[PDB]
Order: structure tokens, then sequence, then C-alpha cells
């Protein structure tokens, strides 16, 4: 009779957008207070695990990447949402896999093909064009962070593998394709800042970067474009902590998000992400919509991760990549 919900986020700008669009409206509609806790994704994972081994569960919900939400490790410290998830098949508004075992989709971000606009107007539109140095010359750029699955999947799509037949990834073929391009890759960005600096300095003309960083360059006045063909849409899931103190209230907060396109659209206008609702995508301001994939791009051209495969082949991938990079 003094109801609350405790949710963990990365804090900052992300938390602020969620407070304005999701937490305060919820509290106003229900009377249930939303207590927010900040920390890194690794800190949060470790804090949930420690809480689950002790009986002392302080947190009800936490956000984490969909691939981590995801792993057997995640399922060991979180509740299976599968039963709760069934109630969201009353609508086809929500995009595919919006409610899984590991959690509900909050928002998704794109990793896509971005390019500097050339004078003749001929720009690369597919991953195959990124490999076409004849028609599209210049320096390439790919991320060089520990998991290469998106770099490997871009290579496979460039090599003519259709998106429906993409997973399981042919790792041997993906590396064979990467070798053809590897001499042209002048930028191996580890941070978003590096891919942004490299573009400002004109260190690359064709690259795989985050839509968030491509948007920021266009807003700074740079002659940048991007393509949604074979773009990787990866997001965060809202997970329910194993035996959360306020379990019921935590699920009301989840339902509030999934059933509210206005809440999703407001939060995703602020953060420049793709919400799970098709209504929320179309409901966003014209200016926001202009720099984001449409619902038809998401269902017909975007690549969605196979979390089961990525988690199972994770160790092998990191080993094989670090060795390939030398």
């Amino acid at each position: 009779m003094e109801q609350r919900v405790v949710i963990a986020t990365t804090g900052g700008t992300y938390e602020k957008a969620l407070r304005e669009a999701w937490f305060e409206p919820f509290t106003k509609a229900t009377g249930i207070k939303v207590v927010t806790v900040s920390g890194t994704d690794a800190e949060k994972r470790a804090k949930v695990t420690a809480m689950v081994q002790t009986g002392n569960v302080t947190w009800d919900l936490y956000l984490d990447g969909e691939i981590q939400a995801g792993s057997d490790a995640h399922f060991a410290i979180t509740e299976d949402l599968s039963d709760f998830c069934m109630q969201f098949i009353n609508s086809t508004d929500l995009l595919a896999d919006s409610c899984t075992r590991g959690g509900a989709k909050l928002q998704s971000t794109s990793t896509l093909l971005a390019y500097k606009l050339n004078e003749n107007g001929s720009n690369p539109q597919t991953w195959a064009d990124m490999w076409d140095l004849a028609k599209f010359p210049g320096a390439r750029s790919f991320p060089n962070f520990d998991d290469p699955w998106r770099v490997l999947a871009a290579a496979l799509l460039a090599d003519g593998v259709p998106r429906e037949k993409l997973f399981p990834l042919d790792v041997d073929r993906a590396f064979r394709k990467l070798d053809e391009l590897r001499d042209s890759v002048q930028v191996w960005w580890r941070t978003g800042d590096q891919s942004v600096q490299a573009f400002r300095n004109d260190e690359y003309r064709v690259g795989q970067i985050w839509l968030t960083r491509a948007k920021a360059l266009k807003a700074e006045g740079y002659k940048i474009g991007w393509s949604y063909d074979g773009a990787f849409l990866v997001g965060d899931r809202i997970a329910l902590v194993r035996g959360a103190p306020n379990r019921e209230n935590a699920l009301k907060l989840i339902e509030f998000w999934l059933r509210n396109p206005a809440a999703q659209a407001k939060a995703c206008e602020t953060l420049s992400c793709t919400p799970p609702s098709q209504k929320a995508i179309s409901q966003m301001s014209s200016e926001a919509r202009a720099t984001l994939p449409s619902a038809a791009d998401v269902e017909n051209r975007i690549i969605v991760p196979d979390a089961q495969w990525i988690n199972a082949n994770m160790g092998m991938l990191v080993q094989r990549w670090n060795s390939w990079i030398r």
C-alpha cells in the first residue's frame, strides 16, 4: 500500500529520456513510484548475479542488450517472461520478437552502411557495394570491437547470401570475403568518437557505423548518407530479476511501455532509436522519422540478430577475429 518498482539503467541521457516518456507518466497513471539505479552493463549483470545468489533481491527490472538477454547466464538470473509475453498477440502492432524469454524490447539501434556523398551522385547502397572498389572507390571502415558478427554478416550479405539464409553464419566464407577488402580498410574504429573523427578528417568514404553517429555527422553539416539495406537492428531488453520484490508492479511497468506508442515515440525521438511498436515508428516527428528506418525497412530489408547462435559461437568468433586481426 506504498507501491514502488526498482529499475536499473546505464543512467544519464538514457535514464532522463525514460523518466520523461515512461516512468513519470506511469507513476501519474498508477501511483506506483519508479526508483531508478545507474551503472554500466557489466556492473548491472554482476549486481543482479550477486543479488540472485544471496536471497536479497533489491532490483525488480534492468536493461541489457538483446544478445546478452540472450545467454544462458541471463536466463539463470532472470525470470522467463514467455508466459507473460502471450498477452501481446492481441496486436500485430509490435514488431517481431518484442517479447521473449529474456525480456521485452525497449528500443533498437542500427549499425548500417554509411558513406560520404560523392559529386556524381553514385553512392554505395548495399554491403556488396562496400566490396565494389571499382564503382565505389575510397577507404573503408569497420568497427573493431570484440564481437565481429556484424562485420562477418556484412561480408556474407556482400558475398550474395540472402538475409533469410544468413544464420547460421558461414564463418569460413565470411573471413574469405573480408580478406578481399582488408587492404582498403584504413579505419578500424573501436569507439563511436573514432568513426566520427575519421569521417570529419576524411579518413574513410564507405563504412559500417552506428546510425546515431551518422545522424550526428549529418546534423553537424557533413555530406553523409546511409542505407537501410542489410542494416543491423540490435536493441535492449527490459528483464525481470529472478524473484523481484515488486514482481507484479514491475510487469505493469513493462505492459505500460509495450502498450503505449506515445511513450515509445517520445523516448525514441529523444534517443534516435527504433521503438518496437509500428504505430510509435509512424507517430514520431517528421524530422525524427527522416533519419530512421520505416516499419517496411524493418520487415523487408533490415537484419535482426539470432541471439541463440551468436551466444553459442561467441568464444570461437572472438578467438578467430583477434587472430585474423593479428
